[PDB]
């Protein structure tokens, strides 16, 4: 097998001391580093400068575009050399994929699900608003903050698979006839399965699948390994069945996203009202313990 892209102990740009590898999936590796300028721990993403698919150029572009917005890591630095490309950003805390897996039956309560859901929808509207599609919405791309002031905030952690979908003016770009999907089968919309150009609604489909998995603990295509077979299931599936364990207003959510296509801007305010109305109906308040606190 290959060694780690970076040796633990090295200094990147005479500033970022590599301490430990913390992740390895996607199209590179991520490390906890010490920033010797600010004297703080940071996250350091790296990719080989020779590997066939490099995505950190996209990571930097989107992270920069989103500075000042909610639910995103603070940008700290970036660079390219003959060995590796790197991006430095705020280090966060516990990953939603991990937090869900730690639950008794892999489920969150509707209180935790609704609050996380609404934060995630905020993060999706935000990336759409600067002209990018995420295209890889899944639990492991979100984490809670790691300080008292940030640990009730959910952050969108990665943008590697994003695509710019607009002009500078906000004109939706003509879709390609074929678009080869590189995201996760489990949370992918039918359009990803069909190798169609993904749109804003495909990120909302993936959120819908994440919310259902949070409350039910599994999706109907949990045990199916073949990507096509998953696609077939989704193509025929009656998504109304997934409403059973969601608050009633999610019928509005599902009817709305079902109506959308590549060329149709989502009604984000309608989808936000589904969360806001559900949270009031269930008497949920922001200070209530999340499931991992209690
Ligand atoms: C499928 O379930 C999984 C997969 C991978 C995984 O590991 C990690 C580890 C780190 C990160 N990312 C980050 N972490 C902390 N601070 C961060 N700032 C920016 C990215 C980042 C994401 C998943 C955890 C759960």
């Amino acid at each position: 097998e290959q060694p780690d892209i970076l040796s633990v102990g090295i200094l990147v740009k005479e500033r970022w001391k590599v301490l430990r590898k913390i992740g390895g999936g996607g199209f590179g590796e991520i490390y906890d580093a010490l920033d010797m300028l600010t004297r703080e721990n940071v996250a350091l993403k790296v990719e080989s400068a020779q590997q066939p698919k490099q995505v950190l150029k996209m990571e930097v572009a989107v992270l920069k575009k989103l500075q000042g917005k909610d639910h995103v890591c603070r940008f700290i630095g970036c660079g390219r050399n003959d060995r590796f490309n790197y991006v430095v950003m705020q280090l966060q805390g516990r990953n939603l994929a991990d937090l869900r897996r730690s639950q008794s039956r892999g489920t969150f309560t509707i209180s935790t699900t609704l609050r996380l859901g609404r934060q995630i929808l905020e993060s999706i509207e935000s990336i759409h608003s600067v002209g990018f599609l995420h295209r890889d919405i899944k639990p492991s791309n979100f984490a809670m903050g790691r300080f008292p002031s940030t640990c009730r905030k959910c952050y969108m952690l990665d943008f590697g698979l994003a695509r710019q979908f607009t002009n500078s003016c906000g004109d939706v770009r003509p879709p390609r006839a074929v678009a080869g999907f590189r995201g996760t089968v489990r949370y992918a919309s039918i359009n990803a399965h069909r190798n169609r150009e993904m749109g804003r609604h495909d990120d909302l489909w993936s959120l819908f699948y994440m919310l259902v998995e949070f409350v039910v603990g599994q999706l109907p295509w949990r045990k199916i390994k073949d990507k096509e077979q998953v696609g077939s299931i989704k193509e025929r599936y009656d998504h109304r069945l997934m409403l059973k364990h969601l608050p009633p207003e999610f019928s509005i959510f599902l009817d709305h996203i079902s109506s959308l296509d590549y060329f149709t801007k989502p009604d984000y305010q309608l989808l936000t009202s589904v969360f806001d109305n559900s949270i009031k109906t269930f008497g949920v308040i922001e200070s209530d313990p999340f499931d991992w606190e209690k």
